[PDB]
């Protein structure tokens, strides 16, 4: 008697993976609860990351292109910039959704307990209350609950990474201070080049400041097919001043006049660089070696992921871990899945992760999306490789929408001809993919795809062009193989 | 001696079937020629048709959507509006393309006879040479060419339906005059609700015209399922004074004034209406019977078409016949299908146009896009269908997007469960049916589609969250069938 409770299932953290996982084993009538310790639900997907991120590009995206329809004789002057209501937009639309999400586990019976969740033994979670309202600002009530359950999903995601370096100063911020929109910087460091930060940096060049990205490796959007950052890169360059790569960010030292930050490389101005802001997109840590995992047995990296299988069950078989914990790469949609396998596992049915491709996108302008093999990939493994471009140049629908530079690349296996990767530089490259994602768990072939009638004019088509190029059979392009 | 020529094919129109089937009989080795009347192949969809229409849709949709973005503090005034710059934007898409087809038959070498073609008899085409510039507009030359063929791939296309009773004048356009830009009208009555109007109509009230849309038929978009015209009639409901349907336009009768039209039906003004302009946009009509085809022996129906077998075979062995001319849906996708298959027995190889679906697109605000099996043809083959809806309500993206109020729609077969039809109301949707459009094609079930990881947050992913539901598995709705 004071606070104990038993469930068959406790998700220990309501993001993506959590929730999904939660709501699914609770579908399966299971008595299941959520430890969150914010009083949001959606993690940091739904509160400060994917979808304000991307209600943010979203309006930068229309005022790019309202200076585009100029030259069509469509003519706008500079919009006025409100950011107070810019800010309280996205703030609207997540609230809209993490109010949903609340809404759906009191309709599923879930339990949410608000509290930071600690293993205690392999069967007991000790949760220290916590109090506040505000994603990311909660506070521990002194108060503590013992949870007992059959099994444990843990979804305790990630958290941005922090440089040790890097001193602190309300001018220096990570993507959830991004996120806040406490004003346009006219200056804005970007450290490290990944999507995040690029994704971050769109927004703030298109609402007005100069960026520099500093980026330790040999480009941008590492991971994705150098081909398709060609592309984007060279439709953004006109928005930094400097596009650092292969260097390294060695002072950052703020001043009364702003933060002053030196870097060592090349084409690294050797001048110690002043911004009014510097924005740390330098990666994100699981945070397996915070939840006293050692407590109920399970084992984690020192990296602090918690390896897992195909069953999403960790050495601990009642103990099952999925999303951003478990490994890369860390996005909603690989959470969202594992998150099912592992609560179907809890329900006694033997689920597996089986898909065999997952989805990676940049949701900048253009976006840069790809899936399964890539030529890099490819050739690191060494597979033999078919690959199909088609420019977006011979698109009717993307000259007229006047994205033509772009293009679509399906990649086959070079022994089965069977699709293995997909790739596309373009807006809504994100919204396509998926065809290319079908494709390959279908297992399908250039024929397949090829022979499908996609309909005219649209970005679309692509992918059913860039097959028939695999068959060298595109009469919309000069002829292939003579 | 004089003008006489022979050749292995012979396409009889440079549209998106035809030079389709020019370029790829051409692939094979053959010696082809196109004979084209004006001198710009692309036929109807280049020229004056899918890309002129939807690059003007797509700048309408731009100023659509700054209209919106204000309450998001993103502040425009009205757009200054350059209809000679407009104009010519849309005149730049298309040369552009024009010019590279041309190009492209060039390096083919196939031969562009620009010139009438008549049959004189099963291996003779009359050609009364034609000049020229500007598509439709082009005028006989008195002089005439024989040309000879192993085979003929006659691909005449359709024409627009004039409505008998309506007079002419400057102010009563099909849609290649719309396509003009000669001006705004105040006032555009639209006679027919179907896609291409519909698109008309859309760009011309975002350029400012008040339209009158008159339907003979129960409601718009005759052909995709209601449910999906219900989001677009009520997001676009407001750019309309009346939306007469189940009306007859009886009289239509020009006055100094503007056109004045009186139309018969119910909730139809007893009053005769004034417009400044009135679109015909009643419906095409094949040209089979415009070809002298009985002097081949081809056989034409009475409606015009060329009936035609799974190999674009006529009842003439040697003499095919592909798009609009053969039958709806008259698409440019469907004639650059048919265009291939066509081309490939003329090469001696046997293909069978065997695509089982073709994808239909209104390019709309939001777009209506739909694929196979629809509610209506189920209810009518009284097909058992399992139809799977996802609302974008709850989806991430789209309530970022502002487009929540679209969604997904799979049907599947309810004895196999296999996908059989796709329905996508929102922005996009014709990039994203081609994956219910490959799903259909390899005969893939819920599990399937379900299980691939479609990318979050996006808009695409709702092919995914439509297949969970399908399953009974989607968490980010409500439970299913608890
Ligand atoms: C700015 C930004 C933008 C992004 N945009 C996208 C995108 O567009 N698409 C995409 O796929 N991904 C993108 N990501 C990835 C990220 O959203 C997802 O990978 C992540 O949400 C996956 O879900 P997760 O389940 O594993 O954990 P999380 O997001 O990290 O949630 C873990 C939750 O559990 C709670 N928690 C943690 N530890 C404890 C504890 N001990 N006790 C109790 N509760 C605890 C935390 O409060 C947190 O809410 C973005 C990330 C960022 C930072
Ligand atoms: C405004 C409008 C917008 C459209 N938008 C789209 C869209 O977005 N997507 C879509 O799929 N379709 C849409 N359509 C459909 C239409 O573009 C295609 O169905 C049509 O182009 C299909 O190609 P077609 O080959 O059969 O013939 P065509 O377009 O009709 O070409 C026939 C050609 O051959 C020439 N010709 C005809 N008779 C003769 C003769 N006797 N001698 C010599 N040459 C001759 C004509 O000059 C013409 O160029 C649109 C149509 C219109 C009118």
């Amino acid at each position: 008697g004071s606070a104990d409770a038993e469930y068959d299932v406790v998700v220990l953290g309501g993001g993506p993976g959590g929730y999904s996982a939660a709501f699914a084993a609770a579908d399966e009538g299971l008595k299941v609860a959520i430890v969150e310790r914010y009083k949001t639900l959606g993690g940091v997907c739904l509160n400060v990351g994917c979808i304000p991120s991307k209600a943010l590009l979203h309006n930068a995206a229309v005022i790019d292109e309202v200076r585009h329809l100029a030259a069509n004789g469509i003519k706008y002057p500079e919009p006025e910039l409100d950011i107070d209501m810019l800010r309280a937009y996205k703030d609207g639309v997540v609230s809209r959704l993490t109010g949903g999400l609340a809404g759906m586990a009191k309709s599923r019976k879930v339990d949410v307990i608000q509290g930071d969740g600690q293993f205690l033994d392999p069967h007991h979670l000790e949760v220290s209350l916590t109090a506040g309202d505000a994603y990311e600002q909660a506070a521990p009530t002194g108060e503590k609950k013992i949870v007992a359950f059959k099994n444990c999903i843990i979804a305790a995601g990630s958290r941005v990474t922090k440089l040790p370096f890097i001193p602190e100063d309300p001018r220096i911020i990570d993507s959830s201070g991004a996120l806040a929109l406490k004003e346009v910087p006219g200056k804005l460091l970007i450290i490290g080049g990944g999507i995040i930060g690029l994704e971050m940096g769109t927004v703030y060049s298109t609402l007005g400041s100069r960026l520099d990205v500093v980026e330790m490796m040999d480009g941008l959007m590492q991971g994705a097919d150098r081909d398709l950052v060609k592309v984007w890169q060279k439709q953004n360059e006109y928005r930094f001043d400097n596009i650092m790569v292969n260097t390294k960010t060695v002072a950052v030292e703020p001043k009364e006049d702003g933060v002053y930050v030196t870097f060592e490389g090349a084409n690294a101005p050797k001048e110690p660089q002043r911004y009014d802001a510097v924005l740390v997109a330098a990666g994100r840590a699981p945070n397996g070696k915070l939840i006293s995992a050692e407590k109920a047995g399970v084992a984690v990296t020192d990296r602090g992921f918690i390896e897992v299988d195909k069953q999403m069950r960790t050495n601990v078989p009642h103990i099952y871990a999925i999303g951003d914990i478990v490994g890369q790469p860390m996005l909603a949609h690989k959470a969202v899945h594992e998150g099912h396998v592992a609560a179907e596992n809890c329900a006694g049915h033997k689920a597996y992760f089986d898909a065999r491709v997952i989805p990676g996108v940049a949701y900048t302008s253009p976006e840069v999306a790809w899936v399964g093999e890539t030529e890099l990939s490819a050739k690191a493994s060494a597979r033999k490789i078919t690959k199909a471009n088609f420019p977006w140049a011979a698109s009717g629908r993307a000259i007229a929408n006047g994205c033509d530079k772009p293009f679509t690349k399906l990649i086959f296996d070079a022994e089965t001809g069977r699709i293995i990767g997909g790739g596309i530089v373009g807006p809504n490259g994100g919204d396509m993919i998926g065809e290319v994602c079908l494709a390959i768990e279908m297992g399908c072939d250039a024929a397949d795809i090829g022979k499908t009638i996609h309909p005219h004019p649209t970005l679309g088509e692509s992918i059913g062009m860039a097959a028939e190029v695999a068959l060298g059979t595109c009469t919309d392009l000069p002829p292939q193989k003579k």
